[PDB]
């Protein structure tokens, strides 16, 4: 009698085999990519001071190790503790779509009930879990969220997406919890039926660190959620579809879920890596585009002093959410503007996070060359970036010089963080990853985690436990 | 900068003095009745199932004691443990506005952070919070939750009555831990920019258990909150009135909260008390006239089978919400016609849960008698139950009988549980509290919690740990 939304969840959480190696692979990256983000939170005083246990000095047999800490905590307060790490400095990855979200953010209940369920196995003499659940249940918890919030837009109903992750960890954890079919139905419907948080802190003027936070306490409550249904908890059949009380009329404005696609394993192929210049995405590419114009003018004596017009030829989204000619002194001025983003490459031929302030933003070219930026949009690019087979963010640059010679229009289809350059990005994933590992450990602890990390058929081998077991202090 | 509403419920938390010694008396009265039916709940496996700690073993150092049990958890889980407890049954107090709900509920959230905080006071040679400070803590969140609900009804808008519960248990577990008018300002923003868990789960076909812990949950997460202001943790100002991104423009369509009164004591001093037969409250008056009926009918020599028309005088609320007419199949039906439990004072002279089983509903004299039984509404009724000096649940019985001769109209205003009679309630009320106090402890502990319970300038004195140790197992 469970709506089908849900009953689709469930059977595929349940039954559907994932045969991908990209899909496989993608997720192996991403879990290093996403803890080593937790480890670097771990140097902020503000993600810390909400870390440990409810009571400090409690003791929770086989509690979760939570990574970089001394921490051994429950299931569930472990959950909200990875989950925030992991989010806090939003450098994970990242899945734009009907939806923004950050799958990875379910990493936390996932690997949460993982180590928990490990060190209880250990403990009674079985056999745990090894990390190869974890990629698997990973790219299970990517295919909901992602595939939701593919057409389902929640941010126009004024609530967070975290709640996709609430509803994709719930479903994971339960199955992982060896749940029958009827409480792992009754898990997700208690999700649909749970409270769902606003996004108030994501938007000014009560902008807040709560948006770094939403995930991780979203995730932990899918381990809470998960576990009392575990108990036996009653579920909600039409949690969604009820005709005055349920989801959809309540909170959804009376409409319904639509689907693009089936679950499967598109999301995690598809997947977008923070791992290149401090640039919001749809503006990627053409910092690349501008670093390439950078040493294209150098190898032609052309200083930046001589374009008197650059037009960028950019797709729908970007002149949408990053454009804004006039002054500006502020980070959320510079960091959204492809104008501002695009002429620093082409003065200093380099794109720091230490330039959108207001120390180096003082040169007449900061106000100057951005007023020479022309940001128009084409049906060619536009099409691509929707399309499921490219999900492309190209942009395009053409200097025009006052030596009436114009330069290449120079375009660049997919950043470095995308999935179709993994040549080019996986390097500087796996740079990023040994950085911040060295944030928290020993140079011995560094070699140890990165040769099994980097090791995927070792990895997959290792027990959940032991591999958590590398990232105690 | 913060909300108006907020702001209010801040000043009135961290300032106002209850003045009322009818106040007081009530909190002490609704301290022992809410405790009792915790205590009722134990003894049901549906309940017990979703209490003690996440983890088995755990160990929690000056962990709460949940009381009737030997947990000893963290505040933000004894919290949930205690309010799903005591609401369970559903014998809690009620206070029936815009908006129904049972303040007492936030009980929960305030003993669990009460005792916490006395433990530890004590294990570092503090000073311990006294039973007199839980009493006003009552006193307040039954006003926040209370004054809200007057005229503001969330049920209408999808949402549970539960999200009173969170947001006025954090403004009170928040002063309580001692945080700053900022910090307490956060705690409150952070509770209305919270997920607001929905009702799906008080209506059929998806009517569930969650309707028994959704209060145990919500002060549960409100303490949780609390406790993360209180680390430093930021607030949202316009959390409620953010142009769109805001509580009203999401969840309350656009509209603002209205406040018929402002902050006092006024909730508490008018709550009613589930202390008589098993009966809906808008009925409870019909059922005492009944019982005054029927050993009338025995002095008269006069039988329910010599009536031939009752007429009921009651008021609106009553007849849309409990005059029912045609067959009761489940007990539950009969559970919510006034014809019925109308039916079986006149004819038993009692009315017990029992009396709702098809095993007595089988006799076709209820049936039969139900027949003549006709109410009418009497706006003068209705507006002594919409009178704020009054809030009366009259009800007034005619009995007309065959023998041509008609007894006079037996008329009730209020209910025995009604703040207007107290006098004949308490001794009910302790009554109840001693039956369920036998549902758990022995004789010796059973006088024990009695003897203090009842004496309340030893009662007031008495730190909270040292009181709860009490109901200790």
């Amino acid at each position: 009698e469970f709506d089908r939304e849900i009953v689709d969840i469930v059977d595929y959480v349940m039954n559907y085999e994932i045969s991908s190696k990209v899909a496989y692979d993608t997720a192996h990256y991403c879990l290093l990519d996403t803890l080593g983000c937790g480890l670097e939170a771990l140097e902020y005083p503000a993600c810390k001071k909400l870390l440990g246990p409810i009571v400090p000095g409690t003791v929770v047999p086989n509690g979760v190790r939570v990574p970089g800490t001394q921490f051994q905590l429950d299931p569930v307060q472990a959950a909200f503790n990875i989950g925030a790490m992991i989010r806090w400095l939003d450098f994970n990855d990242t899945w734009l779509a009907a939806e923004w979200g950050h799958p990875s953010d379910n990493l936390g209940g996932i690997l949460a009930t993982a180590d928990w369920l490990s060190r209880n196995a250990v403990a009674s003499g079985k056999a745990p879990l090894t990390m190869k659940q974890v990629l698997t249940a990973m790219i299970k918890a990517h295919e909901i969220q992602g595939c939701i919030a593919l057409e389902n837009s929640f941010n126009r109903v004024g609530l967070d997406h975290v709640l996709l992750v609430k509803v994709a960890s719930t479903a994971v954890v339960a199955e992982m919890l060896g749940l029958t079919r009827e409480e792992i139905l009754n898990a997700v419907s208690l999700a649909w039926v749970d409270g769902q948080s606003l996004r108030t802190y994501r938007h000014a003027p009560n902008t807040g660190t709560r948006k770094s936070w939403a995930a991780g306490d979203a995730t932990s409550r899918a381990v809470r959620l998960a576990l009392m249904a575990k108990t036996g908890e009653m579920g909600y059949p039409s949690a969604l579809t009820a005709p005055v009380w349920g989801f959809y009329d309540v909170s959804f404005k009376g409409e319904s879920f639509r689907f693009q696609r089936p679950y499967g394993s598109y999301v995690m192929e598809n997947v977008l890596f923070k791992i290149s210049f401090p640039a919001e995405f749809h503006s990627q590419t053409a910092v690349e585009a501008a670093m390439t114009l950078y040493e294209q003018m150098q190898a032609a004596g052309k200083t930046a002093a001589d374009i008197e017009k650059v037009t960028i030829r950019t797709h729908e989204a970007c002149i949408r959410i990053i454009d804004k000619k006039g002054p500006l002194n502020n980070p959320a001025d510079r960091d959204h503007c492809i104008q501002y983003m695009v002429a620093i490459p082409l003065l200093f031929g380099r794109l720091t996070a230490a330039d959108y302030e207001d120390n180096v933003a003082q040169d007449k070219r900061i106000d100057a060359l951005r007023e020479k930026i022309n940001c128009f949009e084409d049906p060619a690019f536009t099409a691509d970036y929707h399309d499921p087979e490219k999900r492309a963010i190209a942009n395009a640059i053409t200097l025009e010089f006052t030596d009436g010679t114009r330069f290449e229009e120079v375009v660049v289809e997919y950043p470095i963080g995308h999935a179709r350059r993994r040549q080019d990005g996986i390097p500087k994933l796996v740079d990023k990853f040994k950085i911040n590992l060295a944030r928290q450990f020993p140079t011995r602890q560094q070699q140890r985690i990165l040769e099994v990390s980097l090791d995927r058929a070792r990895l997959e081998q290792m027990p959940v436990n032991e591999y958590l077991d590398l990232y105690v202090i």
